[PDB]
């Protein structure tokens, strides 16, 4: 058993909750606001939670948050994926906020949800399991290519250390496949991906006005578009 | 290493932006220059894609599905290769490499920084031709379209070139036995940057001020 994998599985966040207004009737509005008041809690916890990873609270603050600006939507898409896994065409934003093809039409998500639904079909084939999950999720932040980083070496050491971690995992855990962990990396592609246009696309909803977003979730929005 | 000698053996010949002398030096004139050479350039693409092994024996459907989703991939991975012992400039062709000032008044400092953005770290890890053949070829395999019907034969073409890599890299880089996966972890900023440079140049379309040819527009359509 890997340490760095075992680290990062007690590291995991405790689940959070949607919570959409039972007083407030279902909208495209309703949706957007209660997905936004989501990321904007996750984010508190995925930047608590990359503390974690080890190496990480070694580099400078200037870069931790450098990485974390590029990476943040990385980390929260594939946790949506992840709890998705043993659903069918629905995607878990939370246990008590699961979206179906429907109410992803309805509040103009269809393209963005199934590309997310794109990625957690990849993962069903392959039978992602969570020590790969996590990794995944410290890999993805750890090569999140922001343009504004000051110690590259230091940077480029994290992905090597969390790289090397996977590697061992699926040397150890899955022998049946010498490819495994070069499968897993060929994800991510894919994941930058739908990062990239669910960031553009709540930018688009900030710049309507139509949907209340918390300070937090704005900030990360700006630094990335 | 069979197939990366077969995609050594494909690589296709250099090609010409061969901007007009008689047309003054603007903002224009370079954007239609690029998007003159990058028509020309994705004829290239779809004929060298026949030559990447098992490609061809997909679907003509899925066969387009992938060139759809990687076309762009491919055109920026050639550059960026094309610029690697250059310092801060970019081999678009080689009578047409642009640097700074010349990005910026063509509208393209933020595309071409994220380009060179993908150069310096390839001059790190002194990227051989070796690789960028092979990687070109893992981007279009690895091009995840959402139209694909043979889903299998998809991922077996995936695993038949990462397994070229993987060989590559036990063979020639035995001093670094994760050399195969640094570079696959360089395939997000391609596709990145890819997506950048699509939502550039449809914008110019959408503006009008600039003339495409129909094949360019045509991957632009796809992909948007
Ligand atoms: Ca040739």
């Amino acid at each position: 058993y890997n340490k760095i994998v075992s680290h990062l599985l007690v590291a995991e966040p405790e689940k959070i909750y949607a919570m959409p207004d039972p007083t407030v009737p279902d909208s495209d509005i309703k949706a957007l606001t209660t997905l936004c008041d989501l990321a904007d809690r996750e984010l508190v916890v995925i930047i608590g939670w990359a503390k974690h990873i080890p190496g990480f609270s070694t580099l400078s603050l200037a870069d931790q948050m450098s990485l974390l600006q590029s990476a943040w939507m990385e980390i929260l898409i594939l946790g949506v994926v992840y709890r998705s896994l043993s659903f069918e065409d629905e995607l878990v934003y939370a246990d008590d906020y699961i979206m179906d093809e429907d109410q992803s039409k309805l509040a103009g998500l269809l393209d963005l949800n199934n590309a997310i639904l794109q990625l957690v079909k990849k993962y069903k084939s392959m039978k992602l399991e969570k020590e790969e999950f996590v990794t995944l999720k410290a890999i993805a932040l750890a090569n999140s290519d922001s343009m504004h980083i000051e110690d590259v070496e230091a940077v480029q050491k994290l992905q090597d250390v969390l790289h090397e971690a996977l590697q061992d995992y699926e040397a150890g855990q899955h022998m049946e496949d010498p490819r495994r962990a070069g499968k897993m990396l060929m994800t991510l592609p894919l994941l930058r991906q739908t990062s990239t246009k669910a960031v553009q696309h709540f930018y688009n909803i900030k710049l309507e006005g139509k949907v209340p977003m918390h300070k937090l979730f704005l900030e990360m929005l700006e630094a990335k578009v």
